[PDB]
């Protein structure tokens, strides 16, 4: 049921997540890359840091269907984002 999401330099793969309403969703976080990083949803609220060669399980339970931005408030702005879908 958890969603894995690689955190890379200086990129998220996947980067474009989807995610029920009203339920609750694990995603696993693992940072490969040689930086720190961030997961970042500012419309939800939600911000995690994960550091180099680490991983951390966030669950998520939306309350309003969206489209919400994602990114990494540490590399930005190399293009570091995507988006998070609830429906």
């Amino acid at each position: 049921k958890v969603i894995e999401v690689e955190l890379n330099d200086d990129y998220f793969n996947p980067n474009v997540i989807t995610i029920p309403i009203n339920e609750s969703t694990t995603l696993l976080l693992k940072n490969k890359g040689k930086s720190e990083h961030t997961f970042t949803i500012k419309k939800l609220g939600i911000d995690v840091v994960v550091e180099s060669g680490k991983e951390k399980n966030i669950t998520v339970k939306p309350k309003s269907a969206g489209t919400y931005e994602l990114i990494c408030r540490y590399h930005l702005l190399k293009g570091m984002e995507g988006k998070v879908i609830v429906k």
